[PDB]
């Protein structure tokens, strides 16, 4: 149907608006820190820890899938990076610092997007 390809082509602007938003707050993360999953060979218990994980390459995987439907999703997933970030490394470490400086950053460039999905529909 046109209809069902007018829907493909907002998800694919929603898909290239969100992956714009993606390269920002990777930028706010200059040492890497979230850049990819924690290891499980590295932090062998880390599951007993953390059930959702989450980092930014598992991030852009699902987002060239079109796998996010809407900036909700999306930021649930930012999220999950920082707040298991700050639940598994304690106040004093530079994990937490780093989520901590992450969040605030990113707050800027979600603020915006907010409006800008909401703009463009």
């Amino acid at each position: 149907s046109m209809e069902q390809v007018a829907m493909e082509l907002r998800l694919t602007e929603l898909t290239r608006l969100l992956r714009s938003v993606l390269d920002q707050l990777q930028d706010k993360d200059p040492a890497r820190i979230f850049a990819q999953p924690v290891s499980l060979k590295e932090v062998p218990d880390y599951l007993d820890h953390i059930k959702h994980p989450m980092d930014f390459a598992t991030m852009r995987k699902r987002l060239e899938a079109q796998g996010y439907k809407n900036l909700h999703e999306f930021e649930e997933d930012f999220d999950l990076i920082i707040d298991n970030c700050m639940k598994y490394n304690a106040r004093d470490t530079v994990f937490y610092r780093a989520a901590v400086r992450l969040r605030d950053q990113g707050g800027v460039v979600l603020r915006q997007a907010r409006r800008e999905v909401d703009s463009i529909g």
